[PDB]
This record gives C-alpha cells, structure tokens and sequence, in this order.
C-alpha cells in the first residue's frame, strides 16, 4: 500500500476488515444524512489565506484542559479497537504518545483503563463515560480513571439509547468470540440508562475534581446549561453522525457553541475530521482542539500501532501545511477572518 | 426477506408486484418532482436534539380530532388495496386496531365501508370522500360512515380532475379483472365533480355532523376558509405527488398552513413520510399527526396484515427512537426549537 | 411509437433523425449552460394551487398583439423545417390553423412567406425578421408579410453574429442538398448585418404599421427602449439557448421585464416550455402566451402535420389540467400568488 | 484531430502525454475543492447582454501595465513547458508574439530569461519571480529580466511551501532526465523562503523600477498592504488551485479584491479561465485582464507554438463573440450591470 491521506487509509481498511466490522466503524445512523453532512460542510467554510506572514517556523503545539499536546488533533474514543488490530487500544495509545497528543478511551474498550496507562504511562489519556444504570460500575471507571493518571472525563450526553444503524442490523453485529469490552443496541438498552437528566450531571461533578467536557452537546442552551453545572469544555459532536440522523454537522453548529459559551470553557469538534483544512476551519470558529474518530480505526487496521502513528503524523503535516499557507505561525493566530460559509 | 424500514418494504414489493401495479402505487404526476422533493424536503429541515431531560419514559400517544391514538402515525386512504394483496383493506385495518391508530379509508376502496367496519369493529375509522357528480351516492358514503361508527369525513379538495401520471398511461391502467371499487383518468372525468366550490363545502358542513377535515389544501388562505366553512382541520397534502406536479413538498408548507389556522383546528401532514425522523419534524412544525399513504401498501405487498402491522411498527419505533434521543418523553414537549431549514 | 408527453417526442426525434440534423435543432452554444437551466429554472417556481374554485368549464382561450388564439401556446421560429419532414414550414402551419394558434414563420425557412399564407389562409401568422445588411430584401418580407395577410413582425435583435454551436461545428452543419432557404455560422456572417442598432428599429417602425415584437431581450432596460421606440411587444428569449450562454433561464429574467414595460406592451416567452406547468408558470409571472420552438420540431420529425397537431393538443391538454388543478377557470384569473421560487 | 474548444485541448493532451506529466499540469492539492470552483464559480456568474448597440467593429484591445495588447488574454506562468513540448517555453513566446499578447515566464522555466527574449524579442514579456532563500540569485533573476526587455515581474505570494498534490506524490514526480529549471515539493523546502513577509516585498519594491504585480493575492486587506508597498497591480490567483484547497474560486474573489483597490492598481485574474465567456466575466467585475495557465500546456501538448497559438486564436473569437452578444464593441464598455451572481 501507498497511503498519503486518510482517505486512502480506509479505502485499504475496506479492503483487510471482514464487511461486518467495516461496516460497524462506517457506519452512521439510517439514511447517514448527518454522516455525509460531517464532511460535506467542511467543504462549504472557504478559506481566506494571509499571504506575506513568515511562516518558517510553524509552531502545532496547544493545550486541552490545561495540558499541552503536540497539535490540536487528537483521537477520539472509538469502541472495541481489537476488533481492527490485535493491539488495539494500547497500539492506539502508544501512538498518540510518540506523536505528543492525546487519546480518549472509549469506556466500550477491549482494552481496560489501566492496561492503557500501563501501555502510555507518558501520553495523555482521558476516559470518555457512559452513565450506566449502574451507578456503582460508573464510579469504579471514574475512580479507576483518577487513579491511573487520566486527566479528564469526556461524558456522553447524546446517548439514552442506540442509533439505529442499518447496516449492523443486517449483519446482527456482535463482538469476535475471542474480544470483550474489558472494562450493541441491545447492550445499549440493556446497559445505557435513558434517564439521565442534568441532575447526574450534578452527581457527576461532586464524584470528580478532575475536569468533565459534556461530550455530545448540539445547541447552545445545553452548552449554557454544561457551564451553569460547572462542567469544563463541551465536545460539539453528533457522535460520528450515528446516532440522531438528520442533526447538522459538527463544523455547521460550533459557531453557535462557540458563542453560546462565551469564553467560560474551551470548545472541541469532532465529526468527519478528515484533512488538515478540517482543524483549520474548526480552530478559526473558535475550537481549541479537535477529535478523530474512524482515520484511527483506519490507521489500527493498516498496521496497528504504527499505521495510527502514520494516521496521526499525516493529519498534523497536512495541518501545518493548511496553517503554513494561510499565514498562522501558531495557533494563537488563527482568526475567525481566516473563514467564510 | 429481512425488511428493517421503510425503503426495504419498498423494494420487496417492486420485486413481487406486477409492473403495472408497482408503477400504479409508486407513481407521481407527469416528471414526479414534487414526488421527489416530498422526500428530499424533509432531509432539508435539521434537528436540534436536547440531551440530558430523561427519555427512560417514551409516550407517543396522542389524539386526532379528539380520538386517542397510540402513535401520530397513521394511515392514509390508499385506493384499490386488493391489487396489493387478497385481503387490502380488512388487512389494513386488522393492522391498525392490533396498533392503536386509525385507518382513513378511500372512497375508492377495493372493500365496503361495512366490511372494514366489520373487519375492524374497534379500530379507529374515518371515511376519505370524492364529491361525485352524483350528490346521493355521496350523501349514500357519508350516511353509511356515520352508521358504521366511522369517526370523521377527510374531504378530497385537490382533485377536480385526476392528475396525469404517465406511467398509468403507458400501462394503461385499469382493476385486475376480479376487483371493483366495491362502494383511472378516465373515470373521474366521468365520476369526480370538478365544479365543486367552497358551496359544496357548505353543503357537506350541513349534511353531516361530524369532525369533517380539508384534505389537500397547500395555501394558508384556503386553510383559512376551510376554517370560516366550520371544518375540523386541514389535511396539508399534495395527494401523494400524484396531482399537480411542481407544487411545494408539503413539509414545506406546513408552517404557512399551521401559522394561517392560528390553532383554530388541527393541521395534519401526510407527504413522503417514511422514517421517525419525518414524524418528528412534522410534529415540531406544528402538525398534529401524519398519515403514511404508500409505505401502508408495501406492507400489505409484503404480507398483508402483517406486512402493515411491521410497517406501522417500524414507524413506531423509529418514532420513539428520535423522540428520545431529541430529548422529547411525549408529544407535547416537541417544540419549533427542534428544527431549523 | 406511444408519445404521450414532449420529451417522448423528442426521444423520438433522436431515434429516426441523422445525427446532424438533430444535433442542430437540440443543440446551444457553447457548455450549453443556459440551454439546460431554460428547463431546470421552471423546476425551481414552485405552484400554490387554489382549491375549491370551479373548473368545469377550462376556458383556454386568449390574445396575442389584439387577435384571438384557442390557448397561450403559439409556435416559435425554427429554420429549415423541411429538414425533419418533407412538407416543414407548411405541416406546421395547417397544425396552427387545426388548433387555432399561430406560427411564427422563420425569416431562414424551406418555405416562401406565399408558399405558408397559401397552405394556411386562415391561420394567424407572423413573420420573424433578421435585418439583413440588404435593406432592401429586409423590405421586401416585411412587405410581402403585410400582402400574405401576416399580422405581427418578431423582430430578432439578440443575433448580430451567430452563437457557436460546437456541434455544428464538428458535423460542419449545412441544408441537405435538396433544400434552400425558399425566401449557419459563415452565412449569418456574410448575410446578417451585426451593425443594427437602435436606429434600425426606427427604421423598422416607419417601415411597417404591423405590430412589431423585439424578440431576445433579457434587460428590463432594453424593454423600455423597445416601448420607447413603439414597439407592441417584447418576447423575452434567449434564443433557445443558443446566443450567448451563460444568460439566465426566460423564466428567470420574465419578471424583470414585465416590471419594466409597467403594462405597456404584452411580454411573451420562449425558451425551455415543454409541459403544461410550464406555460401557467410563464402566465402566472405576467406573460401573455409562450412560443415554443423544438417540440414543434420534434413533431414534424414523427409525423408532419400530424406530429405537429399532437405535440400542441399535448401542450393544451396539459395546460388545461395545470390550470384546473390550480383552480383557473380561464387565462385572466391566473394570478402572480400561484408561484414562488 | 478536430480541436475547437479549450477543453477539446485537454481531452487531446490526457490522450498523448505520460500520466504523471499530464497528472503534474492538472492537478490541484488535495481533494481539488477549489480546482473543480475555479470553473464551477464561472457559470454561477449570469451574463445580462444588451441588444442593439452596433458590434460591426469589435476592438479586442487593451494595456497591461501601461503595454498595449491585442487582448485581454495573456499568458501565465506554468512552470516546465519542455515536458509538454521540445520547444517549450520558446514555442509559448512565439505564439505571444504571432497574437500581440503578453507572456509571463516562471521562474521554474525550462528555458533561461535570455533564451525567451532571444525567441520572441517583440514579445511583450514578464517574469514570474519566487524570492528564494539565495537573495543573490532571486536579484540576478531580477536583473535578467531588466536586462532583457522583460517589462514587470509579478512576484507569487501564495508559496512560503509548495501545496501538496497527491497524484504528484503517487507519481513520485520529477522532470524527465533530459530536463533541468534552466535559469517539487522537495525542491521549494530546499530553495523557497517560507520566510517572506511584507519586509521582503520592501526590498524588492527597492531592487527594481520595473513594474511589480503581487500574484496569489486572496484577500482585500492584502491588497490594500500591497497597494501601500507601491506595488503595481494584484493578481487574484489561487495558483490554479495548487497550493491552499478550500479557497474560493477567483472569480468569486475578485469584485472584494477590485473594491480594496479602489482603482489605485490594476487587477488581474488567473484560475479557470476555458471559454470567451469566463474572460467577459472577469472583465464585467474589474479586472483588467486575465492569465490562462493550463490550456497553454495543452497547446503545447498538441503542436507546440502552433497548438499555444490555436488555443490563443480559440479564446481570442469567443472572447470577440461573447463582447459582441453582450453589445460590447470595446473592452472600455464592458461593464458590471453585464454580469449578476
Ligand atoms: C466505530 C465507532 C465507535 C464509537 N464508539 C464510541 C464510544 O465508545 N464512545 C463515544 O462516546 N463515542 C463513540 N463514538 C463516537 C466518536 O467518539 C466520535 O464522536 C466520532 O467518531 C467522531 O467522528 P469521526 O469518526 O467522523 O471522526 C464512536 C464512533 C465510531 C465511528
Ligand atoms: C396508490 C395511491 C392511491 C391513492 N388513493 C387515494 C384515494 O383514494 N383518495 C385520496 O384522497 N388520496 C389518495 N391517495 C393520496 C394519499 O391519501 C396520500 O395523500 C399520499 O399517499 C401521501 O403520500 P405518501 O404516499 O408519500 O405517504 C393515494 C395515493 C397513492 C400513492
Ligand atoms: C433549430 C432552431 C432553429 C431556430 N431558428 C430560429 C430562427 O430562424 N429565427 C429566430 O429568430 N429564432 C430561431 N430559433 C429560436 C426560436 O425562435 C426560439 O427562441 C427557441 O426555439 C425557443 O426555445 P425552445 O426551443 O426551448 O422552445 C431557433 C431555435 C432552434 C432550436
Ligand atoms: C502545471 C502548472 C505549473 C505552474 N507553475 C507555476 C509557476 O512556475 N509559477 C507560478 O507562479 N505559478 C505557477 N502556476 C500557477 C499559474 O501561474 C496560474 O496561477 C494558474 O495556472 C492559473 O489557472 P489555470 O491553469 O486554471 O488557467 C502553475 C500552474 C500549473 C497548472
Ligand atoms: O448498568 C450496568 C448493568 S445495569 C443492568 N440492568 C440489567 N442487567 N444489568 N453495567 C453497565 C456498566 N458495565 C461496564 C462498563 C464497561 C465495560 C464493562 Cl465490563 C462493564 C456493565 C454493567
Ligand atoms: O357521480 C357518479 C356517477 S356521475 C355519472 N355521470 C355519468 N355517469 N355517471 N357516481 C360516482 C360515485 N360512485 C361510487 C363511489 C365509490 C365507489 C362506487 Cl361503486 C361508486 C359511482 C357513480
Ligand atoms: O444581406 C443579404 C446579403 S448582404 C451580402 N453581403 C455580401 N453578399 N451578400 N441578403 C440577406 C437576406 N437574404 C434572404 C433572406 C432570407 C432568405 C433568402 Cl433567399 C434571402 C439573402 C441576402
Ligand atoms: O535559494 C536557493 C538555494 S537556497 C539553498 N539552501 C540549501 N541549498 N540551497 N536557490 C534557489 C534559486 N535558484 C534558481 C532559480 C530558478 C532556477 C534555477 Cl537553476 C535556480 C536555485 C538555488
């Protein structure tokens, strides 16, 4: 294989996975409207380079809940990594600590919290949590997660139950027999509570000192509402278009966050980061940083640790690139003039 | 078959129905644009999901023209439903007594409004009415609604003259030779009155005292004098595509229709529905209920009764999937701020 | 053959006319941009049908420039319509005169203005103009238009030079051996004098006291000078598409004009008219009657004479249900409220 | 072959040159966003033409910088002509000097400024200038050209790094052996200064008299820092969309750009410039003249100077048929009421 952009990455995935498991990470909610939404909006927002700027030195670095990362591109929480390479999970996180980034951990991992600290003790790791019915379970991952040395809580918002993906209800999907989550619309429903209000919001933020980001909100009256429970960053995300089909994508309502929050806690994206303009755009509407998804899962399936490495790498030339020709030396400098709808 | 929603019941029955039926029920008027935009419309309006409100409760029960119904889906008169499968229109209404909704049923049904009745003794029933040129065999239908415990009169106003669907033509379509309308161009222009006028309106106001809704009004001034006459509501429909091409999507029209009553009677949609996120948009823009018109036909298609009863089902659960995941535990909570265009 | 709507007809055309002849009459300038948006601009007005109106009796009936048309449906110039069928110019005129509307006769016909006024005595026609470098032949038809009993000049203004047509271009387009022009590129630019001016038309306006039509304009600032210099109509035409491309679709820049002439002078249309809806379109924006050109052409290609009758009584059938279906009874009660774009 | 369009060139060049040489010409970065706009943007752009104005006597003619041209036309700068043709860039010059326009020559030829000025010595000629890291040899550049009657330079802004053109790394490109820059990504992080800022533009506003246009400029604040460095003109380019993707199309760009003036400097466009058409338009909103890159190498492609001047004389006609349509008789007449977005 010859991979130089992502795109390449999962056309080589489609051709190693078995169809079932391509098509669980492809996969978005019914008619994936939102799913193609994610990336044909980014191709509406133009850009509008500076010329003339020095941009010898182009300085990638940034922080994310007061930690600094390499770049403002990090991995987002994707379930059952082993399913795409026998590493999984510890291939994922010894990337993201060559590359200086960070990785949040799906709470569905085939990996456990601290097999992934003991895998990156050195690298940035945050866990994404899921509001289980059992409130005991819950508090043992968060406690897990402050006493392995994660730094922050990412709390899905946006799933009371399972989307309804088509494609993995006409192939029943299942885990491999030999893979467990270590630590799906049936577990969901089974697992899942669809009674978390704002008041478990409230619970959660007395269980933990460590940063929490809402992970999933839409609209800028939930954004105001994470702020008001003390909550520290709202991830913008319709969790890879698959769960309520038909939401705008990611980079279409981040400027309605963005203002909604007024500066009180940093804002991410995630949703069909694809190219290093992608982080551009996202960074000019006012995200500190944003969350890939599938380019990861992508990167396990071409050569585990080593290809989400090569994922990781692309994505930040392709970003110093995008910032080299638009006349940003930093991050710092990348305005809301940079962007036009 | 491993049918999972709407589109597939779809393809079942254009893979066992004749041609010429297939093509009689799938049909929209002259180059169907408006056929393709009553499905595209819908993928136009965005939803804007609540997290965090507790969905653990889903509630999709309603009313329509004070009746309760389980769902705001219900079932819109289709013609001549035995050329789908034997049983047509005593299989539909099986199917909607098993799910708690109603049936509308068409004046030019391949069963008598006493054998629906019959079939469907506790089913919730409205009669679909063409004026005919012959005012006693219309007085006859609506004197025999009210006999048979039919709950309300949906007056057809969008078809003085039957539209020009060219694949009928082609076809040249006609009832196989063992069915009767038991109560196509061709016949209207000998049956369907198109002198009728908002006189005869009046006319029908006088002759029945029941709930009676304007069926295929796509104008606020007009939903405005269905209101003066002393109907019940609107049926904001452009009769499947099937009528005048080139008019809006009735999504579209919606807010004018639902702003121009100013809550003076129900306003129900019925248009290219085939997915919950379609229920839920409809709701959010003000309309009470929906009807399904061909999705009901690919279930008989299917497997008659059952086939409607998986139809209505999918729809049912689709429903209450996007109502969760929008933050809605019942009808009443689904407010505008759910959509945007 | 079964042809029941224009497309089918031109279908047809294609199937039993040589490449270059159909080339020729289907082709526009250039990309052919404005020849595919004279079609997709009727599709983007949308229709908001009155319902309840009383349309049994349709009245179809109208006038172009004072004289009574059986519908708003008249035939454009075409050239050299014996090249897709032997009797041309003289088919189409006893088709007009059959149905009761008038042809535009092409001032580059297979047939003499004599030769057309003899077929169709009692059909109203009209001469197309080009101004010849020779004034004195551009005379010689206007006067032998007023002795044939003509009753309206169509003056083209939009052709000092001929567009390019790549098409003909590649089949290097000339008439069959056997036909003349009985009264393209090289010969316009030998023939057709691209000096014309204003000054012309007053010329043209001294020379004849027949109606006279400027027949191209797309600027509501032409319009006015077209009524400043006494003329009795504009026909807002592109040319079929085949001037200059990349001008707006007839339908589009309609309303501009109409504006303009403030109900000085009728305004028509050609361009892209090919269904029933179009034509209502066309009225409900403020034109008086549509000319259409390739469908008539497309009927002499079928069958002559007949072909011509039934690609008109087609376009008549069709207006006449657009018309009752959106509650028009006649041409003066089709109102500017029956469209949106 | 029978070439008659620019695009014909095109499909000719795809047919007769090595892939990687072909895909080096074509190709834009990345995904080609902004490669497909800068030609779609065109025909968004609507021609608005006036009748009767007397186009008997085209004028064609304009100045560029004080130089009178034959036309509004010119050519850009494409870097390695000798890949496409034996002569090259000599054969480019040539073509220029047969039709009375403009040659800009890159400073990546593969022939030296003396060769060009020896080939075509009454062709009007600039040099395309990068500013290397050797400051000596970007001065010597520059003293050649004044040396040798070359008549501005025209500075690129847009390239602190080369943008990154997949098919070019699938192709490992490179010049064929026999080939050598006479006076790539891998080559411009070698030679060109990322480094170049609004100092550097100081220094060679003071290095020479000549006229100095700044090319890749995207933005109305850029130009208006140009214009206060005592720049001479602007050149809206996007580099044919090689460098950033997701700018807009340059057409889209141009009237902000022509606004930011404020006539104090010509403006000129280059990017997607195919069709007679495309130049009208770019006339219409301001700009002075336009550049044409790829369609040279085309002509090249196909019979060196002959095929760069057949390409010339193509765009020439219809650039004279679009002005004589739209009722331009000279360039000094064409307007912004001629075109609408
Ligand atoms: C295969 C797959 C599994 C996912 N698993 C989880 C999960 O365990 N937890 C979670 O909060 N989100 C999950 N998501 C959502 C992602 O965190 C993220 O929002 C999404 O992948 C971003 O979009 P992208 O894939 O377009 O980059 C998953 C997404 C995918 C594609
Ligand atoms: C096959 C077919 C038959 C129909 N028959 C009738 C009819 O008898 N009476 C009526 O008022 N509308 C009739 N309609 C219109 C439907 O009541 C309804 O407006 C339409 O089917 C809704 O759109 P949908 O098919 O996209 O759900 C018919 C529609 C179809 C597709
Ligand atoms: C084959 C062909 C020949 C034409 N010949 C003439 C002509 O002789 N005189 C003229 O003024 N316009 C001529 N036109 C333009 C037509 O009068 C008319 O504007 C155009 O056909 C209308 O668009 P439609 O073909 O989409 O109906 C011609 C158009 C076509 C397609
Ligand atoms: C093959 C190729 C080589 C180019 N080489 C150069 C170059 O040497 N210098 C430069 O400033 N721009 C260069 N450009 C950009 C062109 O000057 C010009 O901006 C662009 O070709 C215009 O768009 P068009 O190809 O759509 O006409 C190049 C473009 C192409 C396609
Ligand atoms: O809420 C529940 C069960 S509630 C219930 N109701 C009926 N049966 N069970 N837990 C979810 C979290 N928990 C977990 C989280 C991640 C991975 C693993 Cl192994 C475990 C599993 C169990
Ligand atoms: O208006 C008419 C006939 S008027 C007329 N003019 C010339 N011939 N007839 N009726 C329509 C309603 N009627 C009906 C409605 C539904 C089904 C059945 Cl069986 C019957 C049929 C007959
Ligand atoms: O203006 C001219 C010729 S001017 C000229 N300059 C150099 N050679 N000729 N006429 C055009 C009208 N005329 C005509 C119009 C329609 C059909 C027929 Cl047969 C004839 C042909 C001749
Ligand atoms: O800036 C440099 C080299 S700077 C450097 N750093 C490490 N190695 N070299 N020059 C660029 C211009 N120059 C040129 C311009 C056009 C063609 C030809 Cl032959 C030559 C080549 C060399």
């Amino acid at each position: 294989p010859r991979l130089i952009c992502i795109n390449d990455y999962e056309q080589h995935a489609k051709s190693v996975l078995p169809k079932s498991i391509y098509d669980y990470y492809r996969s978005g909610a019914n008619d994936e409207e939102t799913l193609a939404d994610n990336i044909a909006a980014f191709s509406r927002w133009k850009l509008y380079p500076r010329m003339l700027r020095n941009v010898a030195e182009t300085d990638l670095s940034t922080s994310v809940l007061g930690q600094r990362v390499s770049m403002p591109i990090c991995v987002g929480a994707t379930a059952m990594q082993r399913m795409a390479h026998v590493d999984g999970e510890l291939a994922t996180v010894r990337a993201c600590q060559s590359l200086g980034t960070g990785m949040m951990l799906s709470s569905w991992a085939t990996s456990s919290i601290e097999e992934v600290a003991e895998a990156g003790p050195e690298a940035l790791r945050w866990l994404q949590l899921y509001i289980y019915k059992d409130r005991e379970v819950t508090k043992k991952l968060v406690r897990q997660a402050e006493k392995m040395g994660y730094k922050a809580i990412f709390v899905t918002v946006d799933t009371p139950y399972l989307g309804n993906r088509l494609d993995d209800v006409r192939n029943r999907f299942k885990l491999p027999p030999q893979l467990r989550m270590k630590n799906l619309a049936a577990y969901v429903a089974k697992a899942i509570d669809p009674s978390i209000s704002w008041e478990d919001i409230k619970w959660l933020r007395r269980l933990t000192s460590l940063p929490i980001v809402a992970k999933g909100i839409l609209r800028g009256d939930d954004a105001r509402e994470a702020v008001k429970h003390g909550l520290n960053g709202i991830l913008v995300s319709n969790h890879g278009a698959r769960q309520l089909d038909g939401v705008p994508a990611t980079i279409d309502v981040l400027p309605e966050i963005v203002e909604a929050v007024e500066g009180k806690v940093e804002v991410f994206l995630d949703g069909g980061v694809r190219k290093g303009t992608d982080v551009l755009k996202a960074l000019a509407l006012g995200a500190k940083a944003v969350f890939v998804g599938r380019p990861i899962v992508w990167g396990l399936a071409f050569q585990g640790e080593k290809g989400v490495q090569d994922v990781l790498e692309i994505l930040k030339e392709e970003f110093r690139l995008a910032m080299a020709l638009s006349g940003c030396q930093n991050v710092k400098v990348i305005d809301k003039t940079l962007v036009r709808k």
